[PDB]
C-alpha cells in the first residue's frame, strides 16, 4: 500500500537568505545544500511496494554548465539544480525540463516505511551588474513524482509534490 503523508507546496533555502562568493561567467556560489528542502517522509509505503523518484524542473533552461543545465530564475541570475532520494548527498545533478529519474528506486517488504525527496540549488551568476548583488523574488521551481514499479501503483494518492525558491540575496 501507498499514501501520501508529506507537504505539496515545499520551500527551498531559508527565506530571504543570503549569500556572499568566496571567490569568468556563468559563476556558481558554492552554497552547499543550504538552499535546500528534504523530507524523509513524503509516502508511506508498506506490502511489497517499489517505489524510485522523478524530478522535474520547470524554470527556463538558459544554458549547461559541466554537465547540467542552467536554469533562468532572471537576466542575471540562474540556478544548478539537485533532486533525488531523502539525503542531500544522493542528489541527481538536472538537465532539461523533462521528467528524468532521480531516484533509481527501492521496494519494501512486508512492514511499513516511507520514501523521502530532497532539492538543493546552487546560485549562478550570468552577468555581472554594477551594484555586485542579485537579488530574486520567491520563484517556483519544479516538483519530484515518486514513480512506483514492478506493478506498484500510486491508485489514487498523490503522486506529485513542488517546489518554489525562497527569496535569496547574492553579494559579491
Ligand atoms: C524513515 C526512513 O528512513 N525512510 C528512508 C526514506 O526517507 C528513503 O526515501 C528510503 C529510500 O532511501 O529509505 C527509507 O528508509
Amino acid at each position: 500500500a501507498v499514501s501520501f503523508i508529506g507537504s505539496t507546496e515545499n520551500d527551498v533555502g531559508p527565506s530571504q537568505g543570503s549569500y556572499s562568493s568566496t571567490h569568468n561567467l556563468p559563476f556558481v556560489y558554492n552554497t552547499g545544500h543550504n538552499i535546500g528542502y528534504q523530507n524523509a517522509n513524503v509516502w508511506r509505503i508498506s506490502g511489497g511496494f517499489c517505489v524510485g523518484l522523478d524530478g522535474k524542473v520547470d524554470l527556463p533552461v538558459v544554458g549547461s554548465l559541466d554537465g547540467q543545465s542552467i536554469y533562468g530564475l532572471t537576466e542575471e541570475v540562474g540556478l544548478l539544480i539537485w533532486m533525488g532520494d531523502t539525503n542531500y548527498s544522493r542528489g541527481t545533478a538536472m538537465s532539461g525540463n523533462s521528467w528524468e529519474n532521480v531516484f533509481s528506486g527501492w521496494c519494501v517488504g512486508n512492514y511499513v516505511s516511507t520514501q523521502g525527496l530532497s532539492v538543493h540549488v546552487r546560485p549562478v551568476i550570468l552577468k555581472r551588474n554594477s551594484s555586485a548583488q542579485y537579488s530574486v523574488q520567491k520563484t517556483s521551481i519544479g516538483s519530484i513524482r515518486m514513480r512506483p514499479y514492478n506493478g506498484s501503483s500510486a491508485g489514487s494518492v498523490q503522486t506529485t509534490v513542488n517546489f518554489s525558491l525562497n527569496p535569496f540575496t547574492l553579494n559579491d
